[PDB]
């Protein structure tokens, strides 16, 4: 027989707090968990709206309904609980993420688009020059105009460009991002794009990878179809963090081990937070908050 729990929480950060929810579904002796934590500025839905939809969905599932949610964060969180219940989300994971860097398969991540383009190009060249066997993933989050893209590349030695594993969504438009890629020889990745209507997995010169943030994307099943479509075209697919708590981050670790076995995931966001909850990320020294101490809604 079906039973469940719903929690709400707010974790302090080093975003002042990270606000989200959890769902626990049980069937008999089985149990599955999931995290529903929309990200302000990326997810369309709010924490409050996700809370309403998740409570309704839970009520209905408790009542026997089979309908799955459409709201992305809820769809994700619920799909994980259900996969756990059915034992389809493997337990194994390496729990290793590409480290998030500033300045200093060796793979690391650097966010760009915060400082001006030249500074980012200079910072990037310095690193690459400094660590000859380093491979960098760069995240622009559509920060640049074509000009800015040229400005960034100008400071990056062509002979180190092959070591930029991908630069996500450099430009405001896909055509401009594609043009930047072709001209600079710097590989790019799609991230936000995959979430736009009408997106199609197609071979494109200069595109080498996609970044999938499941909390933004939707169900695990949808994440799996996108990973697979990326793989079928020969692209790298990276499972990436939406600043989930430790619970969802660990799940993301398992999803990566399972669906993107040879690709280290972009989960280096735990240290931005003050505590872990429910499930530990191995090696973290953050305190852990137990179920018992969370705000229960259902």
């Amino acid at each position: 027989m079906r039973s469940a729990q719903v929690y709400r929480w707010q974790i302090p950060m080093d975003l002042k707090t990270r606000d989200g929810l959890y769902v626990c579904l049980r069937e008999g002796e089985r149990e599955g968990w999931g995290e529903i934590s929309p990200l302000p500025g990326f997810s369309q839905e709010t924490w409050e709206e996700a809370q309403s939809v998740l409570l309704a969905w839970v009520n209905n599932w408790l009542a026997g309904d089979c309908e799955l949610p459409q709201m992305p964060s809820v769809a994700f969180g619920v799909s994980c609980a259900l996969a756990e219940l059915t034992d389809t989300l493997p337990q194994a994971a390496n729990y290793r993420a590409a480290p998030l860097c500033n300045g200093d398969e060796k793979v690391a991540k650097v966010k760009v688009g915060l400082y001006e383009a030249v500074r980012d190009g200079m910072v990037v060249n310095l690193l690459l020059e400094a660590i000859p066997d380093l491979h960098l993933r760069l995240d622009a989050n559509r920060a640049w105009t074509p000009l800015k893209g040229q400005q960034f590349a100008k400071y990056v030695n062509p002979d180190y460009r092959d070591r930029i594993a991908f630069l996500e969504e450099p430009c405001k438009t896909r055509d401009d991002s594609r043009a930047f890629a072709r001209e600079t020889g710097i590989a790019i990745a799609w991230d936000e794009s995959l979430r736009e209507p009408d997106f199609a997995f197609v071979a494109e010169e200069g595109v080498r990878a996609v970044v999938i943030k499941p909390t933004l994307t939707g169900s695990l099943e949808k994440v799996r179809e996108q990973v697979q479509a990326a793989h079928a075209l020969g692209l790298t697919a990276v499972i990436s963090s939406s600043i989930e708590s430790s619970l969802g981050l660990t799940q993301l670790a398992r999803i990566a081990a399972w669906l993107t076995p040879d690709t280290i995931p972009g989960l280096d966001t735990l240290d931005l937070m003050q505590a872990q909850q429910v499930r530990r990320w191995p090696g973290s020294t953050l305190p852990v908050v137990e179920v018992d101490a969370l705000e229960r809604l259902l």
